[PDB]
């Protein structure tokens, strides 16, 4: 519970740097491993986690002044790369205690910078950042991972203005004219991480982990992506939308001209059989394309049951697509004329998945993130209760009804006319009670026409003012998607063309030698920092 | 890129105008045109434009310190 724990431990949290230099000098080890269930990833319980070292709990419980004298004390300092059982070291605990509050950002980004250039002074070769715990996570791809917006805002941002310690710095100036100054970012492990780049963090990410959409408006994600698809992604998406609608033209052709005089699989007789069958083909081709491209998603993204519509709605109605295709297959060579249902279901995807194109355009992106928020929102809350209703009144007439709308099939058709504009207040005569049937449907008319249809309505402005921000931010990261799952694929074996940035040498190597690093540039104004 | 360039308008900028009163004494003149790749409007390029004259530079620099001195300075 308290398992590995020492009194040593009990200084620093108790505020008493007294007794830590009183208790390291006496020979009290500063490597302990706090490896007690208190001591691990809360996850419920109630705990603490620090990063199971001694160093690491002065760092997550603000005593800089504790830290420093952890590491130059003359009896013994700790292991500034000394990591725990997770593996992480004190920069990656100091990011899972990280809870995106302006104190606790305003802290740990200013701890976290200072045991870098302690680290720096002490270790001007040693490389912390570099480090990864036992997943493969560094503290940037951790503080991605897991939703640290302030402080991966922090790290990218990083321009520090000392003699020694720009080497760590990330955020350069290379020239200045001014007002106008012109930044630099690094790009190391962000674009093209051999392990876990910024990018393939925030986007291959679960919803569960907080600020997925807030976290690519961090400069120069914006930039860096807006650079990646106006240089190689634009093009490339122009083009699967355009092979997707030459797709769906076909199949949409194949499909109308089907033949309708026998039983499948049909036979080449005149040459627009010929010429069709190959739009058969072509159209089963796509799904079996989205179907192979569907399975991948839906493995390397194991989706979070619920995940399933929030993230990936598009891609669930992709392969839901497929598979109606791939049933039209089964069931063509199956001799059975129930190919047809799940083929005109698969063009109904088709075309409606069209909207999946729209991520290629501001406006109308965002569009079409507010349509599948709306849908999973309000229309379901919607439906349900219209349902509800419908059954409800539904059976109530049906019961009344005597004699043919006697079924709740017909019924309850009937009762969904009034709800499109198309209701009958007569149309059965067929009953004993014409004041129930009116006061029914009149109640259920009043009910689902005026109240409920247009409270819909007034659900779904109030939902338009709170979405818009949220919309734009999750068209950006749809976006990012893209441009991700299309620098992998394109490219896929050179990966030379899509290198956003270039070798600029910014400075040094702190030994001395230069510091060449693939660096995104930023041009930029300022009207008060005169100086 | 540079073409024009002069000393005296690196010392506007550079926040000197104990060496602009240098420069000038010295006859440095006050009527170079920075009629240089960079110093056109940008148009997306990384530049800055403000006028392709050392007097225009210090108006758009904030330093009238500077604008004022060089008007009235006795050498030109
Ligand atoms: C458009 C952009 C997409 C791509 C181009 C596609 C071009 C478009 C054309 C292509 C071929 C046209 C055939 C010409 C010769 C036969 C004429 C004929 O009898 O037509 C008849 C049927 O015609 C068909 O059924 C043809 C099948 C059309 C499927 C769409 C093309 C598939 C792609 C592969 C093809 C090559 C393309 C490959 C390169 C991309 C016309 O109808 P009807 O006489 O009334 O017949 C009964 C109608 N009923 C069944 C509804 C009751
Ligand atoms: C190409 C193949 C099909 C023909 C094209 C058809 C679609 C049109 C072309 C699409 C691709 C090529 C256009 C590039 C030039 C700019 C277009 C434009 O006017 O943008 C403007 C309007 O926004 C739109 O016009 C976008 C609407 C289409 C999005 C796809 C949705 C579903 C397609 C179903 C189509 C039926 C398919 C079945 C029949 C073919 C501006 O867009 P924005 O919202 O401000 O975003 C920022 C703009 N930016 C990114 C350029 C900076
Ligand atoms: C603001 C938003 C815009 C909205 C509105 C936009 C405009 C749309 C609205 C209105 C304008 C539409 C005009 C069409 C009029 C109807 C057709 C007609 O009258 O007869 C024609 C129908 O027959 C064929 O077309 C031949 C059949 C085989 C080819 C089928 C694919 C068509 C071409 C590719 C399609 C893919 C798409 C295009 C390429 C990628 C000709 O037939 P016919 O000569 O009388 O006799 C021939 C014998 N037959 C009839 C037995 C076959
Ligand atoms: C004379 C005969 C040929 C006639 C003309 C052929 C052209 C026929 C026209 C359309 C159908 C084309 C083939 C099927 C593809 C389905 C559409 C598709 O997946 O588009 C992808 C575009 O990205 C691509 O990579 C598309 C393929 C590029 C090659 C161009 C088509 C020719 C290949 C076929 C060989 C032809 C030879 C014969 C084949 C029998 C979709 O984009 P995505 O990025 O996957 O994103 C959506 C899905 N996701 C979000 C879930 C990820
Ligand atoms: C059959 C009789 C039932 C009625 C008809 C059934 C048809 C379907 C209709 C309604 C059924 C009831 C579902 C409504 C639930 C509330 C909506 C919700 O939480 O949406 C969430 C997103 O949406 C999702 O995460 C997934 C939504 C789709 C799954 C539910 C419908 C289909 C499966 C169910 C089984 C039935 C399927 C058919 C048969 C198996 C969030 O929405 P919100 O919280 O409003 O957003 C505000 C955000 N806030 C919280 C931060 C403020
Ligand atoms: C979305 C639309 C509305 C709901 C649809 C789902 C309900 C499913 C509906 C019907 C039952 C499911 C099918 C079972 C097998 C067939 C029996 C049958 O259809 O009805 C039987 C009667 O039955 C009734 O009158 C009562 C049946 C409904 C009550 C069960 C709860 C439904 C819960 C969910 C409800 C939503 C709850 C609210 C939302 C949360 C037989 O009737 P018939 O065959 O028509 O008889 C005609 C006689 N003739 C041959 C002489 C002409
Ligand atoms: C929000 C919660 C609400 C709770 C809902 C509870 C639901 C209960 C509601 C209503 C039940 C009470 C009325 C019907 C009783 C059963 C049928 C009956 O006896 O009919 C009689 C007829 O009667 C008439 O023809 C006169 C109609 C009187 C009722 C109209 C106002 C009531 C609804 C006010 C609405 C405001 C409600 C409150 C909101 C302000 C006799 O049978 P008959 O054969 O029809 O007689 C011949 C007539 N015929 C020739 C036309 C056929
Ligand atoms: C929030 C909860 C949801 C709401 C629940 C409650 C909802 C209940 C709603 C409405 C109930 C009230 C309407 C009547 C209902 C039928 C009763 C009946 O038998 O009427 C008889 C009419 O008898 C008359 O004397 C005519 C007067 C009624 C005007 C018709 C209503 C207009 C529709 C809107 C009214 C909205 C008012 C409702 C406002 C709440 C019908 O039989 P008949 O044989 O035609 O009789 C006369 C024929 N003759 C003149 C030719 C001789
Ligand atoms: C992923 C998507 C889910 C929805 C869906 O697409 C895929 O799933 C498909 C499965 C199909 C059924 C499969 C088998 C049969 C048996 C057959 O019985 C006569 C057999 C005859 C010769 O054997 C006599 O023996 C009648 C038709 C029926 C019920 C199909 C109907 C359409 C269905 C429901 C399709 C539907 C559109
Ligand atoms: C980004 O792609 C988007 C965004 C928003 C909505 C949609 N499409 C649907 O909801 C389509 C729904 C649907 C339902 C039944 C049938 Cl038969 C066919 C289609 C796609």
């Amino acid at each position: 519970y308290y398992k590995g724990q020492t009194a040593l431990h009990i200084a620093i949290e108790r505020r008493n740097m007294a007794l830590v230099t009183l208790l390291v000098e006496n020979g009290a080890d500063v490597q302990a491993a706090a490896h007690g269930d208190f001591f691990k990833k809360t996850k419920g319980r109630p705990g603490f986690y620090f990063g199971e070292l001694p160093l690491s709990l002065a760092a997550c419980t603000n005593q800089l002044g504790i830290v420093k004298f952890l590491l130059q004390n003359s009896w013994q300092t700790a292991d500034i790369s000394a990591r725990d059982s997770v593996g992480n070291t004190v920069l990656h605990a100091l990011v899972e205690v990280a809870d995106n509050t302006a104190d606790n950002t305003k802290f740990v980004t200013s701890m976290y910078n200072e045991i870098l250039m302690l680290g720096a002074k002490l270790h001007p070769t040693l490389k912390l950042e570099e480090l990864t715990n036992k997943k493969g996570m560094t503290p940037l791809a951790l503080a991605a991972g897991t939703g640290k917006i302030g402080v991966l805002a922090y790290i990218l941002q990083r321009e520090i203005q000392e003699p020694e310690c720009r080497h760590l710095s990330r955020k350069f100036t290379e020239w200045a004219y001014g007002p106008v100054h012109s930044s630099l970012y690094d790009l190391s492990c962000i674009d093209t991480c051999e392990k876990n780049s910024v990018l393939e963090v925030i986007a291959y990410s679960s919803s569960e982990t907080p600020n997925r959409h807030d976290m690519l408006l961090v400069e120069p994600l914006n930039r860096l992506l807006q650079d990646k698809w106006d240089r190689f992604v634009k093009r490339i998406f122009y083009f699967n939308f355009l092979v997707y609608c030459l797709y769906m033209i076909i199949f949409t052709m194949a499909a109308y001209y089907r033949p309708v005089d026998g039983l499948p699989p049909f036979k080449m007789e005149k040459t627009g059989d010929y010429f069709r069958v190959t739009g058969e083909i072509l159209s089963v081709l796509g799904g079996v394309y989205f179907f192979f491209r569907g399975i991948q998603y839906f493995l390397q993204r194991r989706p979070s049951m619920k995940t399933l519509f929030v993230d990936s709605y598009s891609e669930m109605l992709f392969f839901l697509q497929s598979l109606f295709m791939l049933a039209t297959v089964v069931l063509y060579f199956s001799h059975l004329k129930e190919y047809v249902a799940s083929m005109v279901f698969s063009l109904a995807l088709g075309w409606t998945n069209m909207l999946y194109y729209t991520r290629g355009f501001q406006q109308m992106g965002i569009y079409a993130v507010m349509i599948e928020k709306m849908i999973l929102r309000d229309l379901c809350r919607f439906m349900f209760v219209y349902i509800v209703f419908l059954f409800g009144f539904s059976t109530a007439v049906v019961t009344l009804i005597e004699d043919s709308y006697n079924s709740l099939y017909s019924t309850c058709l009937e009762l969904f006319k009034f709800t499109i504009g198309m209701g009958d207040l007569e149309f059965t005569e067929n009953y004993d009670f014409k004041a129930v049937f009116i006061i029914l449907l009149l109640a259920y008319v009043i009910l689902t026409y005026i109240l409920l249809l247009n409270m819909l309505i007034a659900l779904m402005g109030e939902t338009v003012n709170k979405i818009a921000q949220e919309s734009k931010n999750i068209w950006k990261l749809q976006r990012a998607i893209t441009i991700l799952d299309t620098e992998k694929s394109f490219l896929k074996c050179m990966r030379k063309a899509f290198r956003s940035g270039k070798l600029l040498q910014v400075g040094y190597t702190p030994d001395g030698k230069d510091d060449y690093r693939w660096c995104f540039r930023v041009d930029e104004v300022n009207w008060t920092t005169w100086n």
